[PDB]
């Protein structure tokens, strides 16, 4: 049977650093508080569900996180005056917009993340940060925050990533593509699937390493694990329950770690916002 | 044995076409012309090679290039300050800064790449540019030019991309990684290997479309290809000029494949001259 890794665990460890070094941030500069912004537009309930998340992860930590919800009939127009406005506020260290919109009329997604400034683009969703990461420029730039959370769920393995092949099944924006790079220039040798890859099961079975963000109920079988894989489990679905994108059940006898849904990604994703939430603070007394 | 792609053939034909595209804009537009600039720094011989060879081309097809030649000493300050004409200069459509750069001084190659106006960034070597193709928005941007010819000469083959397994070999900025979004985007499953991958061979022998960009002359015996894939070698090293893929046991396996040269290379130039003709059209509207 697998090693769990226990992502709750793990971040509470993460945000416990936080905390101390904003605590100390503010007794090394008086009167000075990391500031986040969460924009949503609509009213989805995992999204309302995952905000309300960071929100209490940035209160533990000491970090002032304001949470902007704009109505579904929202313009595009009426959503750049915001992006606009909190580029232009000193005291608004990072920021971010809750994805995908939930808006009646057209919203040019890309315009509107691409409108952030790369210096609080504390998602790593603009294409600035993207090219970065893209081509391994990794100290210039905002790293997606599930990939962080999951690069560091790989490591508490002590497995070196180097040399390993790795599977990333997924492209998103958020989490499959920016995996993609940060495995590749972690010196793993990566194969990226998606929705077109033909005998998905054979790809699966390459993999050293397995990350998976298909948004696909317990698609991934545990069959099709390579014995003694590394497996990182990136789903949320709910169902007749949560459960993830892999089949937890039949895959954790063939790993040799794997995260639990919920519990594992999840807390890990929360947190690396936070870090690099701090981490802009600190750019910005620089 | 495998059918042999041309690289001198497409890429005449493309030059040719784009060549009248140029005419029938200077007949609708009367005394608008393309113009290119290609930025280096240093005398590096190979680099001087093809940049006439991209000059040729372009004065071709009708395109007016400049190349501007800074000294091996130049100060990154002083590359900013052309850079900032080219930039500021509404008569040139595109632009680019032949790599690697050659001075003495430590100059940031990755400051310099990123101060081109991304609409003249032909190369597709900024960063705005690199994120991207690199996530999927193909229209907002200009592809790298290697990538795109490689694209062109698999697409040769008449066999789709989507559903296949690509393995692209190297990860650099120019060539390497590129590569492996451009596939990605035609859906292709696609694995990335580079100097640290163990078992080359093994990833080789799973490519049904195979990218070979290592600069290590041969080092991809012809053993390890799938048979039946589509090889395409963007290896020039000079020993005669061969390529990154032992070319004679590969041609016996391979469906198709390029050779070294006239493969990639005379795409290459030719996706320029395309790229920098597409700067031209934009800025007219
Ligand atoms: N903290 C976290 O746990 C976290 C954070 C956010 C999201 N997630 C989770 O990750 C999952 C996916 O989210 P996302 O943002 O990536 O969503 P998405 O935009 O729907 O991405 C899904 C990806 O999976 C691929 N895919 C879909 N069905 C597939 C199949 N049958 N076989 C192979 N590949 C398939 C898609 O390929 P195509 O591009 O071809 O469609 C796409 O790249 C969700 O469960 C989400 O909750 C992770
Ligand atoms: N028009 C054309 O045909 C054209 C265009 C451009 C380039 N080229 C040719 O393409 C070749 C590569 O150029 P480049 O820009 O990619 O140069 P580069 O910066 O040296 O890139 C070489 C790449 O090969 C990877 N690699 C994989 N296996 C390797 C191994 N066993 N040994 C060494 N490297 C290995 C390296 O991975 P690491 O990142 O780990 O080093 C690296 O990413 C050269 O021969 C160049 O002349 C020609
Ligand atoms: N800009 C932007 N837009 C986006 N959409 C995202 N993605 C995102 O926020 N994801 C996200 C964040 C936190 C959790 C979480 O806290 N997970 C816990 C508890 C879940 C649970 N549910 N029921 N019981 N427990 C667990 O999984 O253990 C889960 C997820 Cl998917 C983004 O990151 N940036
Ligand atoms: N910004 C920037 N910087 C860069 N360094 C590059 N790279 C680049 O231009 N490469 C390049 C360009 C053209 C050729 C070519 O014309 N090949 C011919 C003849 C070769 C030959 N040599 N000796 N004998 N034959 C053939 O292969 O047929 C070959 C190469 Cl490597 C870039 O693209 N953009």
């Amino acid at each position: 049977p697998a090693e769990i890794l226990n992502g709750k665990e793990i971040s509470a460890q993460i945000r416990a650093r936080l905390k101390n070094q904003v605590t100390q941030l503010k007794e090394q500069v008086p009167g000075f508080t990391p500031r986040l912004a969460i924009l949503q537009v609509g009213n989805r309930d995992d999204s309302n569900l995952y905000i309300n998340v960071k929100l209490k992860a940035a209160e533990e930590i000491g970090i002032k996180a304001t949470h902007i919800k704009l109505p579904r009939t929202t313009t595009e127009s009426e959503v750049m005056k915001y992006i606009t406005s909190l580029n232009e506020d000193s005291t608004v260290h990072g920021f971010l917009v809750q994805l995908p919109l939930d808006s009646e009329n057209s919203i040019n997604t890309e315009e509107v993340i691409n409108a952030i400034a790369p210096e609080k683009d504390v998602d790593g969703l603009t294409s600035i940060n993207a090219g970065r990461l893209a081509r391994g420029d990794l100290n210039d730039c905002f790293i997606p925050c599930t990939p962080k959370g999951c690069l560091e769920l790989i490591k508490e393995t002590g497995v070196p990533i180097a040399g390993r092949h790795a599977v990333v099944v997924g492209r998103s924006k958020i989490v499959g593509a920016p995996m993609h790079d940060l495995l590749l220039w972690n010196n793993a040798t990566v194969t990226t699937c998606h929705s077109k890859t033909a005998h998905l099961d054979e790809e699966v079975n390459k993999g050293d390493i397995l990350v998976v963000a298909t948004g696909q109920p317990e698609m991934v079988k545990g069959e099709w694990i390579k014995p003694g894989a590394i497996v990182i489990d990136c789903g949320i679905n709910y169902v007749p329950k949560v459960v993830g994108d892999v089949a937890y059940d039949e895959a954790k006898e063939r790993a040799s770690f794997i995260t639990p849904v919920p519990g594992g990604v999840g807390p890990m994703t929360v947190a690396m916002l936070m870090q690099s939430t701090v981490e802009s603070a600190k750019r910005f007394l620089e």
